[PDB]
């Protein structure tokens, strides 16, 4: 029963991705039907839904949009190596309400064509066109023709000084939606209460207490992060460092902290910040001074991160970091943090239930904002 | 020129240095780090009489509350400098949809384990109960970490979705059309004015252009990959570059990216995914594809490196790292339609280009 049918443009190289198709095919024994029935991008949301829709559509990023707004696409979830082979910005095209809801594949934009014959160098700006005009006008020529009937090729210069479609508002914390009183936080909460209650992990074991009995060969495990290591480097203790446990198959969310580089609003300098942050410092050289000084952990400058993850301890680090999330960048985590570590405090000790310590938390953090 | 760096006592201050000396050795510009008790309370105290460093090092999420208050510049790196940091990262140093600042490293938690007590960890949390039985029984414990402390707990408990604050996505605001702005009329101002002073004609269209370029009447002409092969089939020698700027700013064409979205009712979506990443999305595949029919620039990175060699491919590519991603709502089919009756009226001389833009914007809303 399994098989995948495909709709493309005709325009597009399908023959192509029928020879794809047969790869496939040949490989996992699944056929691949490819089709390019005319005006696909209307007949999808029109069968997509009643179960003899394709199974995957080629299209330009845009209409995808308006598929997503009625739920007719799958979220797509490719892991991070995978992700890091296609351009960032691609993938920007392919998003909706902050989930990934197609696969990238090509990109197509306006360029500036010339002739070499009339014009062996082409120019940098539109200011110097209209001379450029009078100079080819003298030999009968002139400078540049383009269509002004259709906005698409007239917005790029309308665009650069200030024009715009549609503001893209940013992504943003909102402070009234806490999570922390939730199904999810619940399960996780009444896990750990379990394992304490069980007497598997005691209600008061703290950072050094923890510390030390894995640093002495007492237990099995820890969950510490990078400063950590030197103090079990020194132990007789044979250690690895590994991706977090998952939790109800789901990946174990640490927060990440990134040491960042900030240039003062108010510096006369930013010129030379800029170019020694960005061609000294975010080198592998500028990476390797700094970090053989003290260690940096895991890197944000990719081909320098591809060396250090040769230790499976960064490599592990930068794991969890992208399956973790960044640490909220605003002042009210501090109430969150507070609320927080009364509600497992009171679990974990018996003082309260789980469900009260949450609530407890919820109204707590929400209140002292 | 100098630059004066703040760095925490606790990082590899002396290794920044000497890069510092290698900046110095470069520049004529001297670097000087320091690393001040309490650097990260005295920026904002310093930076806001604007007698603080040039560059501070911290974690990213005190930058939040300096951006707040406006202390730290916007960066703008370019586009080939970006790609070479992952993408989360900046993420971390985003604020009000602006980069405040240059990620460095990463820092999170991790499972630690004793390699002779335990050779192979635990890959789930469900697992660790009878594990520590087991090991209960020769007189140890599977499991101790920090429990007074929520950052150590809440890796668990936001596993199953418990979160601090709801991020809500970014998207597209509808009520927000830049159709009728200084921006947009400066840049319809400046066609209007090549118009009116016979550098070009109001009423050319596609194939009107198309016609003069590929005659040879014109040196130059906007165009897209479609375009090519109707040049190739022509006398004329010609190249494909970076379009010119206006006010020294990047002309931005829209970018259209063709996508394989994966239909949401289908019972193939892992075969699906497995076709697309694994199949398509490779050299080999995006190949096939390609000599079938170009592609023009392609989004995985490793065939584009190659397709790229064409300059005309380079600079499709560089044009669209310059531009804007086509917003991908159903309401740009009222923008498209405004701005095109817009745009022909006071191209021509039917409407004044205030009027005009004034007309599309009202519009273009509702």
């Amino acid at each position: 029963e399994g098989k995948l049918v495909i709709w493309i443009n005709g325009d597009k190289g399908y023959n192509g991705l029928a020879e794809v198709g047969k790869k496939f095919e040949k490989d996992t024994g699944i056929k691949v039907t490819v089709e390019h029935p005319d005006k696909l991008e209307e007949k999808f949301p029109q069968v997509a839904a009643t179960g003899d829709g394709p199974d995957i559509i080629f299209w330009a990023h845009d209409r995808f949009g308006g598929y997503a707004q009625s739920g007719l696409l799958a979220e797509i979830t490719p892991a991070a190596a995978f992700q890091d082979k296609l351009y960032p910005f691609t993938w920007d095209a392919v998003r909706y309400n902050g989930k990934l809801i197609a696969y990238p594949i090509a990109v197509e934009a306006l360029s500036l064509i010339y002739n070499k014959d009339l014009l062996p160098n082409p120019p940098k700006t539109w200011e110097e066109i209209p001379a450029l005009d009078k100079e080819l006008k003298a030999k009968g020529k002139s400078a540049l023709m383009f269509n002004l009937q259709e906005p698409y090729f007239t917005w790029p210069l309308i665009a650069a000084d200030g024009g715009y479609a549609f503001k893209y508002a940013a992504g943003k914390y909102d402070i009234k939606d806490v999570g922390v009183d939730n199904a999810g936080a619940k399960a996780g909460l009444t896990f750990l209460v379990d394992l304490i209650k069980n007497k598997h992990m005691n209600a008061d074991t703290d950072y050094s207490i923890a510390e030390a009995a894995f640093n002495k060969g007492e237990t099995a495990m820890t969950i510490n992060g990078p400063w950590a290591w030197s103090n079990i480097d020194t132990s007789a203790v044979n250690y690895g460092v590994t991706v977090l446990p998952t939790f109800k198959g789901q990946p174990s969310k640490p927060f990440v902290g990134v040491l960042s580089a900030g240039i003062n609003a108010a510096s006369p300098n930013k010129e030379l910040a800029k170019e020694f942050l960005e061609n000294y410092l975010l080198t592998d050289e500028g990476l390797e001074a700094v970090n053989k000084d003290k260690p940096l952990g895991a890197v944000a400058l990719k081909s320098y991160e591809e060396e250090l993850a040769k230790d499976p301890r960064i490599a592990a680090t930068m794991e969890n970091a992208q399956k973790g999330e960044i640490m909220p960048n605003i002042p009210q985590m501090s109430a969150f943090w507070y609320a927080v570590r009364t509600a497992v405090i009171n679990a974990a000790s018996g003082r309260q239930t789980v469900d009260a310590a949450l609530a407890a938390a919820q109204t707590n953090a929400t209140h002292l904002m």
